[PDB]
């Protein structure tokens, strides 16, 4: 939802495992084509902001599924943003 | 804690009981795809960098968790780094 | 079949023995090359998302043979993921 | 069942008797391949490490095959571990 | 021969004495640096693996030396193939 | 035959002369360099259990001459095991 | 209890009648491999340190009837470490 | 010689043994850098591309030492390719 | 310094051991994804021609830090390219 | 102390009683890991370097520990590297 | 010296005892990272290729002290090269 | 001197008698590292595998020296080989 846009820069300097999101995000928000393009990124900055570059086209919803992915993947960097 | 960024380079240097420290932070700070993946390097050093490439997700309980962990293996080493 | 893009996820983080289906599979659905570069992958999530790499290019009969291949090694996990 | 995973840790560092639990979970929980790679590692914990290694393809019913090889094996460090 | 390819994956499965093997393709069909490289696999199945990594350059007459050397070693194996 | 693959734990932690077994099994089943490997552990199991090692590449022929072996040597264990 | 904790090295290089607790720990403390095997070891000394190996799956129970054969076997030895 | 040139795909897809090739090669046709860039390949086909890569660079007597190499590496392919 | 602004090629071309410099510079000089960007190069060249793309930022004091890291790390390469 | 750092290399190839010196350093220098992967090695030099291996993490008290237990044991080769 | 170089693919594939000159070089040519990176190769050709990777940060005085470690340990190998 | 790679496979699988050859050849052609890597291998063949092992290093005198000993030790061996 809104708080990955209110953490934009946060999210992109401090996650690290980027896989699990792209594996939860697969065929539901992510084509296969933008699955690759991210996958080629050298590092894990460069994959975010490439996983971010398609969030112009997201609605609530999908934001929604990658805020849980997230809370399921690292709950203590997501605990540590919010407070 | 803070401790460990602190003393990062002699950390990555000096650790030799790397497994101990893995089997402490599974499943509460690291999940089994990042065990795989910090057990897959050749050497040491390469271990405790994979490691430490995990590290900016981690809040200051999960930095809490390694310190405790590493004083419960290696006392000496910890003594030794705070003097 | 339809099977190994449903469980996706699941397969990627759970399936534990890929060499065996990289034998199951040489040949028939796999060149050697692609087959080299599954191997080199570090761990067995790597080494999974590779293989699965290469599942756009399927077709039915191939996703067939990944399962049955499945069925054979992993009769729980498969017994497991259908339930 | 879950007491594997809830004791992990304790179970690599202190199960001495692998050959016995190898033997009871041959041929239906473990490959032929899978039984001599973790035959092959130099000791207990390595070896404990590697069969931990196979268990996210498991389902609750190899775990509990697992957990009665143990107590079959070592029911003293079973009911150490549960009290 | 054609006969290695068509059972590649029972031969890497079934497969036993592999010193004997090296030795007799040792100095005509392999080097001594694959030689060591072939020995350093922990388990059977690891060592057929590499040793079938070398196999793409291999002609009819290598194929031929590696089945005769396996009639010589375990003829019950290659009689229950064949049959 | 499939006897000694149904009793494979009750076999490598019950049989006591393995020396015979091996004497019996010289050239037709067993290579010298095997023979010399299983005579070579330290404890009754353990010689069984490298003994057993060598099973994949065993057709119905080579299992039948071990069964018989067995019966021969003990007539009473093979009793116990049908039973 | 602690005490063979407590005095390893001395119990490892002190001990001389072995045979005697290896009947007093059969059977409820030691397997029947367990027995083999320590009874395979060359020297007193490699035969205590093989017998400390399963030391770390045992609990207090299993420490405590260790140190009573040991004070029916050697109470002089028990009396000096306390000692 | 056009002998490489000739037949690029075959060697790409079947030459085994390029650490041989690069050793050879080393100083006299490839620099240290070019040697670590074919050397940093996940796989012998990668490593074939990255090495052929170079080869527009390179006159007669260049393709002639690879040539020479070839034939002391792997005699059996060369002959193979010619035939 | 100034040094290594003078022996640019021959530090791009020389220097082996990157990640103790990569290690001694963090935080103080590169920042987390300066890091991970150097650190995801292929070769050594490649690495240290990504870390002195950095290097128009830096003041005097990070090419001493850089020049004293080579110097404890490197001492021998130090005094040839002085001489 | 300082000792073992300046005579590494003869250190690891005359030393000849490792038994003793891991029996001295179990538990408040060695973990119980370490101790079996240091047993596990195959000859004396080997165990040496494995030994050494965990030497980083070690402060000035475990070497002077390591240097009392070699004084204890070989009094000799204290005094010959000595003198 | 020079003569390193000169036999670099003779010395690569002919040296077979590495240990020894590891650990003549350790601490004056090589650092403890650089050791345990050398070492963690599976085959001699292997630690060799990884110990020259290190060739071009050394100096003559480095390369010399390799000859001399040479020399002392396989006196045959380095007279047959010369001539 | 070429008759031990003329008779490679043969020597490895008939030679019986390997202490006196190590004997023989201690010092002059093997170090001490070295003989006890060879002596700690489980059967004859394995340890004339060893053995061979340090075979690339030597020259024609070191394997004339070898050849010396066989013919000492095992007359009729060398006899039948060159019939």
């Amino acid at each position: 939802l809104h708080f990955i846009d209110q953490h934009r820069a946060a999210l992109i300097a401090r996650v690290t495992n980027v896989e699990w999101l792209l594996d939860a995000l697969y065929g539901k928000v992510l084509t296969d084509e933008q699955y690759q393009a991210v996958r080629a990124e050298p590092t894990n900055p460069s994959k975010m902001r490439k996983l971010f570059s398609f969030t112009p086209a997201w609605n609530w919803t999908c934001k929604d599924l990658l805020l849980q992915a997230l809370r399921e993947s690292q709950s203590y960097l997501v605990e540590d943003l919010e407070r």
